[PDB]
């Protein structure tokens, strides 16, 4: 999501091949969201 | 982080010089797991 622009939906472009684009953000949320389920494993369990 | 691009390591530019580049998302992750530790530490006691 850096080095690309959203603009729209992908039902206009011709010719739009369709394949994952990785977010820095969501992966270190969903590894801090993994630590927090661990702290809180070793808080109650 | 903002102001700069990575490319590469630093075994191949002549010249490269030896300085810290601030990341504010790892500066306020880094604030927000310290505060969550100290939340979870003052919980337990
Ligand atoms: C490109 O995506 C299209 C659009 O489908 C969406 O994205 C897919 C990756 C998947 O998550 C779909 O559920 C999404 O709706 C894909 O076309 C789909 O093809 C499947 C298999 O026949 C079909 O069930 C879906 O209905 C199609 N989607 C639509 C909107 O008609 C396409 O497969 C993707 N390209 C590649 C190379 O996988
Ligand atoms: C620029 O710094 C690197 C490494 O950082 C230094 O060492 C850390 C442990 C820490 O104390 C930092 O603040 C320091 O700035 C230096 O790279 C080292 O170079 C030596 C000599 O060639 C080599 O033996 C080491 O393996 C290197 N270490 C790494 C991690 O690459 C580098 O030399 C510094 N630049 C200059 C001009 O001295």
């Amino acid at each position: 999501t850096d080095n690309t622009f959203v603009s729209g939906n992908c039902d206009v472009v011709i010719g739009i091949v369709n394949n994952t684009v990785y977010d820095p953000l969501q992966l270190e949320l969903d590894s801090f969201k993994e630590e927090l389920d661990k702290y809180f494993k070793n808080h109650t369990s």
